[PDB]
DNA sequence: CCACTAACCTAATCACACC
DNA sequence: GGTGTGATTAGGTTAGTGG
């Protein structure tokens, strides 16, 4: 299960592409000060510009720095924690993701990366 | 029925700490 | 240099929205 997709609003589209015009490639900063002004979590705002630059970029060859966010620590604790889901399921839901950010306290957005970057790697 | 797109994905790479 | 790992990128896929 996925989570429930969003609908932007007009008044939250307008300043999502007035951004984007302005910049394609935001920081943490640019995007967390977007998210709170049009009341959607930063997370689903990464999302979008990363969607956005994809439909831009390909409609670009059809017709034709900013500081990232801060390193999450991630303690020997929570990392066993998410090494022993990993071994049961490498895809895990939204249910049991967030189901695993309530046991380690770290954000959802994040433990979905590090299940990107896990199963990568092992 | 079907076009569009958020959500999700891989593969590669960047960034930063570390020995 | 070489490892390890979180965060970001290009771009493809899945599945919900709505014409």
């Amino acid at each position: 299960g996925r989570r429930r997709r969003l609908v932007w609003t007009p008044s939250q589209s307008e300043a999502l592409r007035a951004c984007f015009e302005r910049n394609p490639y935001p920081g943490i900063a640019t995007r967390e000060r977007l998210a709170q002004a049009i009341g959607i979590p930063e997370p689903r705002v990464q999302i979008w510009f990363q969607n956005e630059r994809s439909r831009q970029l390909r409609q670009h060859r059809r017709e034709s720095p900013e500081g990232r966010r801060k390193r999450t620590a991630v303690t020997g604790s929570q990392t066993a924690l998410l090494l022993r889901a990993f071994e049961k399921d490498r895809f895990p839901g939204i249910a049991a993701r967030e189901e695993l950010a309530r046991e380690t306290g770290l954000p959802e957005s994040r433990i979905q990366i590090w299940f990107q970057n896990r199963r990568a790697r092992h």
